[PDB]
């Protein structure tokens, strides 16, 4: 019995493993715009993805990660409210069973259908599994999707669902460039928090971009034909993989803009 999004081993069972679940920076939040500090001080974002070098997608059982080659600088985030440069290692998406759910980040208490998030973390930590254990150690990028008008840039990722439906599945998955789920404006809100699945370390600096991309009904709905489960076993469509949001707890999120 390890944890899950069912009934049983669901988010709200998370802190019997996982005491930190109850922690003072955990994620998801729901952003108050009205409360929101404008922060002239924040620099804008700057994503250089122009030597970016996807290598595989997996299905992990709670998710699908399209995976690049982190051992240079060739994805980068940095600037915002970052102190030096973060590497892309992962993407993946969180969504829901109806398209009126499955973001994790809420604003004004509005769900999105889905939430993608781009997963980087601090080079000075030297990997991945450092970095998590920092306080500033990864910078992951939210953002929302709607229900309207289909993505073209994710139709590639659409595509090759079909062969990784269950837990443990991978396939190759080159040349995907991730400048394609960017949305126009980089406008966003910031603020410290955590991963939003176990281990649920507080060691992330949250970027939530203001403007969502629209995605097509056909497109989630392709999300939605994954499978929790190993091949084999009961079938368990992967859906409403997120977890509520969590308290703010004195936190103040800071907006890009006003
Ligand atoms: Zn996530």
């Amino acid at each position: 019995h390890h944890w899950g999004y069912g009934k049983h081993n669901g988010p709200e069972h998370w802190h019997k493993d996982f005491p930190i679940a109850k922690g003072e920076r955990q994620s998801p939040v729901d952003i108050d715009t009205h409360t929101a500090k404008y922060d002239p001080s924040l620099k804008p974002l700057s994503v250089s993805y122009d030597q970016a070098t996807s290598l595989r997608i997996l299905n992990n059982g709670h998710a699908f990660n399209v995976e690049f080659d982190d051992s240079q600088d060739k994805a980068v985030l940095k600037g915002g409210p970052l102190d030096g440069t973060y590497r892309l290692i992962q993407f993946h998406f969180h969504w829901g069973s109806l398209d009126g759910q499955g973001s994790e980040h809420t604003v004004d208490k509005k769900k999105y259908a889905a939430e993608l998030h781009l997963v980087h973390w601090n080079t000075k930590y030297g990997d991945f599994g450092k970095a998590v254990q920092q306080p500033d150690g990864l910078a992951v990028l939210g953002i929302f999707l709607k229900v309207g008008s289909a993505k073209p840039g994710l139709q590639k990722v659409v595509d090759v669902l079909d062969s990784i439906k269950t837990k443990g599945k991978s396939a190759d998955f080159t040349n995907f460039d991730p400048r394609g789920l960017l949305p126009e404006s980089l406008d966003y809100w910031t603020y410290p928090g955590s991963l939003t699945t176990p281990p649920l370390l507080e060691c992330v600096t949250w970027i939530v971009l203001k403007e969502p991309i629209s995605v097509s009904s056909e497109q989630v709905l392709k999300f939605r034909k994954l499978n929790f489960n190993g091949e084999g076993e009961p079938e368990e469509l992967m859906v409403d993989n997120w977890r509520p949001a969590q308290p703010l707890k004195n936190r103040q999120i800071k907006a890009s803009f006003k």
